[PDB]
């Protein structure tokens, strides 16, 4: 964290993207390069109880160097406000891109494959994302797919063993299975229910299945991820060779059509 430089001289703050975790996020410009950045501004007096979680996400992101994890550029302290600088991904989140209408299975498989490449990276680095969901998957304007918003070390994407506070990288594989349902259907299982009910339903019930006129390989991909027994879930490495992925995923550049569809909607 840079406690001497003035982030307001280094960056031009533009429109708010939204309210992410801990603080508000803005599109911005690096005044030296003119590249577009994402800027999170956290009021450290308002958000004092969460400061250690902020620090640990900074540490984790600063240790990542992968095409599949959103790039971290640094942090700055100005008066009471912490500025966190990340690369700007102009395609939006996968959740955003569901808005115009359903994805097809080529788009689903392509997005899951890229998520799996990021999970393979993280798990090989002995890291766990802990919040895989469509809202935390960001696309560049070119269709590149990257992970953002790591979870801290809402229940709908949580593995049962995380809820029972009993976990390792296989929790991410469960969340990936929920995310696969989300990309196919628009919403995770139990999305109509109160979160406190979902908290006991996930451990209690059989795992969700993908319901609808979807290919059997896609239903099998979901079922493989959504086993109650973590040791029965496959690794990310193994899932990159799943027949659903191999038979349906195509070049990421094709996802620009999905980004364009969202702009015309
Ligand atoms: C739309 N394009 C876009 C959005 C971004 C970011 C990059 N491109 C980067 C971020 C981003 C994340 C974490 C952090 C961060 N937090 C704590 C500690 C360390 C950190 F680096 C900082 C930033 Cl700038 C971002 O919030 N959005 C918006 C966000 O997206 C995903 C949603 N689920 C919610 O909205």
């Amino acid at each position: 964290t840079n406690l001497k430089a003035d982030p307001e001289e280094l960056f031009t703050k533009l429109e708010k993207i939204g309210k992410g975790s801990f603080g508000e996020v803005f599109k911005g410009i690096d005044n030296r390069t003119q590249k577009v950045v994402a800027i999170k501004i956290i009021d450290l007096e308002e958000a004092e109880d969460e400061i250690e979680d902020i620090q640990q996400e900074i540490t984790v992101l600063s240790q990542c160097d992968s095409p599949y994890v959103t790039k971290y550029y640094g942090s700055y302290l100005k008066d009471t406000k912490l500025w966190i600088i990340m690369e700007y991904l102009g395609g939006g989140s996968a959740l955003d891109l569901l808005e115009p209408g359903p994805l097809d299975e080529t788009q689903i498989a392509t997005i899951l494959r890229e998520i799996l490449k990021g999970l393979d990276y993280l798990h090989s680095e002995k890291k766990i994302h802990r919040d895989i969901k469509a809202a935390n998957v960001l696309l560049s304007e070119h269709g590149e797919v990257k992970l953002a918003d790591f979870g801290v070390a809402t229940p709908f994407w949580m593995a049962p063993e995380v809820i029972k506070q009993s976990y390792d990288s296989k929790a991410d594989i469960w969340s990936l299975g929920i995310t696969a349902i989300e990309l196919a259907r628009g919403e995770p299982p139990h999305s109509e229910l109160h979160p406190m009910k979902v908290l006991f339903l996930i451990p209690k019930n059989n795992p969700p299945t993908l319901e609808g006129n979807y290919s059997k390989p896609l239903k099998e991909f979901v079922e493989a991820c959504l086993n109650k027994e973590p040791s029965f879930r496959p690794t990310a490495k193994e899932l990159l060779k799943h027949k659903f992925i191999l038979r349906n995923a195509k070049k990421t550049s094709y996802l620009t059509e999905l980004i364009d569809a969202h702009h015309h909607h």
